[PDB]
């Protein structure tokens, strides 16, 4: 029913993804992450759990070439279920892309600082803890 | 997880609902409706069916006082399931509000013209046909 | 090499196509068409023939659902080779879309007026005559 | 009579609260506090005492999840009545929120510097001395 | 405590009043009135009843020279108490101004149209019905 | 004749005075002072001597609560008449305000730097030398 | 003491005069004239009587070539002293310019409508009645 | 077919070239280069390989006086065919200009940093690796 | 000495010319013409007679393809020397363009109205009367 | 013919000169000088030699009070004829101003840095080398 072919329908998300170059980053975050004013805010949160973190990550990565992902170390202990789903998804993504997506971890404080350098933060409705990822653009 | 208490979390939706006065309109539309440039565009559409038309209508009407809804005539025959889900929702809403929500139908052509006068169009990921409603703000005195 | 998957790489074209609704129009024009200030100008012209009219039409239609195309009557006599190439392309596009693209003709003067209502005019490097088309967004339901 | 359900009716206050993330701050101030140009100015002051500092704090905290509050040390000695009323209110808020709101004190000079980092300063009509608080967003 | 001498403390209200010329209008409205986009929106509403319609009218008229007031005919029957309070206040204002303030009534529909031509609409927290007035600037 | 009651009639001056908080500064300057772009420019200068430095200082201080004033050292020797008229005015102002206005002096070079931090510079038509003052907002608690 | 040679010192007035072409108009008005938003507002009013209407007209006409002036008919009866001073000044101006300045009169209502088409309205501190003129740019 | 005489038809390119002074830089880049926000973005990329890096470099240099070019060292080993075509083109350009165009190499990391100081980056559709050049404006005088 | 090759050096002129399409107009005017706010203002006037009307017309027409020119009837009687110099110049221009430039006349009142529809007015320092021309973009095709 | 009396007819030049205070600078430059984006760009260049550097300096100084001028040391050897013309002009200007204009020299690299602090750079059509000057506003008291 959209006039745009494909599945990435949001106008802002389409626009920012089409502006990305190598090493530019894009953040997908949860309903409580602060968003620095040095970065564009794309607020997709409708209500609790809608859309979910994974729904957004999944849709964004259909159009974005990802070479790396950064996470808060706190996700491992405090949201292991979501951590594992994300890792599985990034594993499938890299296979589809024909590359290898590098995963790394920093403290959440440091994560928030890195968000200041992204091209945009896409806010989801996710309510679970530390459901935030920085995606880095890259191709082989 | 959010810093705003309640369930209407979107910043633009909150902002526009808080600016509404009596008889101001807000449109919730499907993935294919054109949006006139005389109106603000709030693009919630992520992908096909996410978020749905009903998810957006429901969330919006938790904060918005609704006195009327306008629909395309075309929805009756071409999307009867969604039509009846929306009518049921508006029926519950009016009860919770303590009023009676007036429903009307115009041609889709005329509907699109009315959208030019709204304060904003909130775009959903809905892909079914004629999944568009104009909500009118109002309360009992 | 581009960070966007697919083949529609231009940021402004991607942006306008993602904002299109049903019956919105998008114009692809040649190097000499005047562009009204009521419409956004996406200037893809690099130099004579680069990119060609057909390159731009082809790329735009890989993302945009097209239900109709409008052309100046003058193209039939004054640019028949390009006219046919475009018709063949629209024939294949409708097949891949699963619909039927309606083609219509107006005077060039009328065509220029219709461009004032489009969302954007994407300017190619094409130098042949009347190499301009208005594409209308639409899908079947 | 308003078209928005609830009691937080101001359009600008609604807007900024809806934009808050964890650790973002919002300031509620008196009629005399300077407002840095690195922050948004929401001027609610109508006239002396209208609306009061407490009326604004109260209304803001109906929508905002508060995890901490910062005050000038000067409030203790120079506006003890208002100091107490605020502490009692924050006590009731934390109970309603199911958390514990941390209170801390800085010099007024330092307080003014922290206001430079807030998302907005909401100016009240309060005329008593040092009737200024920085509220920090947070949940569990 | 404010740095501006007097009692009209709001920065936006001060600003618009200082821009008024003869026959320019300023609207003071209730919490439910729609505000046309051809006019500036000064949103003073904090919460239900704060500030009241009368508090705003009173404060605005301390700085503004008023020669006329326009009301919806609906106020007469549906908010007679507020109607009277306003007429008494306008009576005292004209005495203090040394002029005579003309009052007239239009349909609410027509009232809303006239608001499109005003310099600003100052929104109060008033919840009673038809608590809206158009004030017209003028002196002798 | 004006629609604003009182005697501070300028729209920009009214606007900026109403935005002032404690320790914010406002500068009233002469016809030749440079105005940094980090500060708002309110240009009241019509022609030589119109309005005068004192006319502007006087009007501004009818609405502004002043707790301090800063001057160039150079004003003492090079514009002593104006210096003493200003000191007299500040003396009356403090009495009417019920406080005590603190006066200080810096080099003109340093004065210009301090103007970079003010909320606005109100430019007068004054042509005498070093007819510039930084006024600091403040009241007694 | 100004860096600009000559006597027209205001930055906005200098700017608008330098943009004028033949038949463009510029209004000088009193402290109470409403100023339409279709026109630029240059607010020179400091306080009652400062600067005066004549001070502004006089300064503006040192840089502006004037071919015509329009006045409200009401000036003749209600501000004859100022009317005559203005006429005398326009008489001297035309002699200096080597042309003949055309004077015409319309109703004040019509005058206000004509102000909507000017390039700018320069507001003086004048408090006497109908102290408003539309100046038309022109040279022989 | 265009209203501008000559062969540099793009309005943004024409505009930026006409604002260049001596030592100003202009970047022509491939489809994958990040573009810093301290620089203007001129997005000519339509689709993969259209227009090519060389098409853009060639057209730009028909209006722009070039005194030097900077490349990433990585181009030597990872895009040698394109490297050579560019050097040949710069050789012919310097001859038609009557000067000598200086070529230098930096790491790609350092190249990206230099792009932050250019007046604009013109993005081509090129997909080969390290197809990025910083062109420096200058004339013999 | 400039970084742009050729002789049309102004950045705004270069910019506007590169955006012209067929039938777009560009005005070159004298020091006294009013410029409507519906049109871009390019102020080249430095002082009386610098640059002259003819200097501007000449430079503009080196980049701009002209198909027609409109003048005020008043130029015939009140600036005949300039009228003739312009016609001669348009005669030589059409020869170098290989077309025929149509000249027409309207009242000056009507001329001013047409200027409201141009893409820009380029103001020269010319002081002679009615030294104003509307140039229409076009090429033979 | 112009509606402004006097000889400084350009709207942007008039505007910037009227905003100058003591020690603010204004640059007049040649056709090749790069203009930093921290400064306003007033592009008076029409074509080679039009207007000349001296035309622009002369006109600017009819309105602007000048207390000092800064030049690149390179002008002495590489443009001695223009250097002398400028010095003679500054000699007459100071006489008519009743002051003494201080002239100083820096490296051209340093000159370019100083331009970043000016209020505006007014670009002439001058093609000779190092035809750039920084003028400093000031009057005697």
């Amino acid at each position: 029913n959209a006039m745009k072919k494909g599945t990435v329908l949001n106008s802002e998300i389409s626009s920012v993804i089409s502006r990305l170059g190598h090493t530019d980053t894009l953040v997908v975050c949860d309903a409580g992450l602060p968003i620095p004013n040095s970065t564009a805010r794309i607020d997709m949160a409708l209500t609790q759990g809608v859309p979910s973190f994974m729904q957004v990550v999944d849709v964004v990565t259909r159009e974005m070439q990802v070479e790396a992902a950064i996470l808060a170390t706190e996700i491992k202990q405090q949201n292991p279920q979501l951590h594992e789903t994300l890792l599985t998804h990034l594993e499938q993504l890299q296979q589809h892309q024909g590359n290898t997506i590098k995963i790394s971890y920093t403290t959440h404080e440091q994560f928030k600082k890195l968000t200041a350098d992204s091209q945009a933060v896409i806010r989801s409705g996710e309510c679970s803890p530390y459901a935030n990822v920085i995606l880095c653009a890259g191709v082989t």
